[PDB]
């Protein structure tokens, strides 16, 4: 009633490597609720505007990568590393950010890492999201392209998931997760009424991150998210 | 102020085997919200009508055994299980489903699985948990009634439990979470009222699931409760 | 682009008591929403009368830690401990509780435990609360003042947190997490408005705890909070 | 020795002002400086001269064998006043640097001009020039060049008025603005794209944050 098969080898690396990412790092998750009304019209507006002007689909990842680099800049302790072999550590504070995302294929799930993104807008981050679907659709992506990454943002919002625990991507130390916007009652202003919020996740690195660094970080992308305005300072 | 007191064997091998089901098993959990009165009001009028046909119990768990085994019998990594001893892996697809459900007792949590429940209907369902709970009363229960068991349903709902991250049941490859039902304000049709819905788990053995299958596996025994016409087809 | 530097040892030691707190413990996180007006309302009043009258500044934590002691004097497995050797285990079962609390400081995250709580009441519990803090504020804080400790109360709630996985601080057995409390809509009494809910959480050591112990503790931890007029009982 | 025309347009400005306040309190105590309409109004000028280079431009050639200029670097003139008069320091290289440190150079200059240690280099060069006559009780006006520049803005003081906005009338602050070209360089389709950009960055910061 069961049929004998074997594996491949890059599945083999996969589990070992993620098996390996949870017994050498302390993983804790946070979630938070963001309402999504101002980023989806703001997205519907001016991604018709930004089409007929330059010609890249814009998105809400691309507002997620923009906020994650700016509480980053605010607090740097997100994207440190443990690089240390297992002892006499070495903990790393960098200014450049390599945000990872993950893009769907045949093969799995496929993670090609944007280059420095710390100085870079929203319509050039969404322009190197295009050009990274791309190279994932007609497979060009070398190992060059997975290599490296310091964050990690994960979309499950694709699917149909609502909250969720993800996992590091060791030697990095923190991941975020997307989780599918839904319309939901709020006690916003007073009053109840249905706006499309959102969850949010963050697993931490506990020998990097003690919660209070983690916690502000997911704080302050959430108030970025709910108005633009603030990531424009 | 403190007594000492020793353990029993079955203490020790359960924390063993537990300990066992985390370190060599990637666990990850997602959560969903699912309504459910359609569920309560087809339960209590055909519950009436089935006491008096043939004499079983309607229940909310023989819904979600089939709906779980049917989700499985559209996607059948679930099923799925690493035998290989730490190397040489040999991952296992089956057609058969042996869902693993779970009952309260003195000795603490009983789990005899029912037997192969791919080729049954929900009265049968009903009668085999009746049984087993019958079983597990008055103590029958030999040890070939708990080996063995591809799937697992854990029950919490009895309890006031909302929310929680189960365990997996290594060799097994996932684990749904009943989470006791509650009245809850929702964004149903433009419009907030409140209705009993009920959240959900799955942890996952992330060395074969991917977050895609188990959060389609997830979504698809949402819809399947949320009405019991889509588990008919 | 990235610098060199070190550590120091005390964060190596918490690393590393840290990953042994998660190797060692098989650790389970439950939620639950809670209602918190009441406590809210007393909470001011008697709070200008206690602040008139002994001269104390009445919070939530008093409460919350008055409720985990009255649900651990009603089921005693919380209070457990492994402290075998990896073997010949020798569970522990305690009468005394010696809560540990959580209090910011520049080092980070200090954990002052409080002498037996069993007996007593909220003022004398929040004055102890208040002594400690004074105590962290100018570092008096000696070794043995955070040596011990049975249980653990972690306060997320000063930030901006919502829910989240805390950890166990080995050789304990279970923490409780404070979630920041907000308005959120709520299904009570057969409509919905705008009350001031909070999450829990509960990392449990599923070797000791069985999710039943630990649900009905998390259970009548919320019940009591609801209303202070049952643990007045 | 230039020709002058002036362009007007009409700005809603509430958004801008919640905006302002809300978050002049946050960056009051993050980092310490008063968030105020020029930052916003020298941001937006910026980019509508990123999408459109003419307006940088200069007549430098000696009355003969002109050499118009293309310049990517904006330094952006503006105006304080002072005890002699109007002082108008010029910022340096602003078009890669964002609102907070346009309200920080700001500050920087304004305070350096009310004790005064402002030199001749402080006042020298500049390419574009905003005129604030908001302070006092302007409602329009026609401002001038400031040659060998090639347009001049011009702040005029926000005021309630009733508007046709969605269907229906209400008040809301709206605001009025100038340019005054230099048309033998501006062809009047330049310069009012580069107003009407302007003010539809203005209305809504998001799209300034394109």
């Amino acid at each position: 009633e069961e049929r004998r098969v074997k594996m491949n080898r890059m599945r083999l690396r996969i589990a070992e490597r993620l098996k390996q990412s949870q017994n050498t790092a302390a993983s804790l998750t946070t979630f938070n609720e963001v309402d999504m009304s101002a980023l989806i019209e703001f997205r519907n507006k001016y991604k018709d505007e930004v089409l007929k002007k330059t010609g890249v689909k814009l998105g809400f990842m691309s507002a997620f990568s923009r906020a994650v680099v700016l509480a980053i800049r605010d607090l740097p302790v997100v994207n440190a590393s443990i690089e240390g072999p297992n002892g006499g550590d070495t903990i790393v504070y960098r200014d450049y950010v390599d945000i990872s995302v993950a893009v769907a294929t045949e093969k799995g799930l496929v993670t090609p890492v944007v280059r420095n993104a710390e100085t870079m807008d929203l319509i050039t981050i969404e322009k190197t999201i295009a050009e990274l679907g791309k190279k994932a659709r007609d497979g060009k992506l070398t190992i060059e392209d997975m290599a490296g990454g310091t964050f990690t943002i994960s979309n499950g919002g694709v699917f149909g998931s609502l909250m969720g625990t993800p996992i590091i991507n060791l030697p990095q130390s923190a991941v975020l997760g997307l989780h599918a916007i839904k319309e939901r009652p709020v006690a916003v202003n007073g009053k109840v009424e249905i706006r499309p919020m959102m969850y949010l996740a963050l697993t931490y690195d506990h020998r990097l991150l003690d919660g209070r660094e983690a916690v502000q970080f997911l704080v302050k992308v959430k108030e970025y998210i709910e108005d633009p305005r603030k990531m424009l300072l």
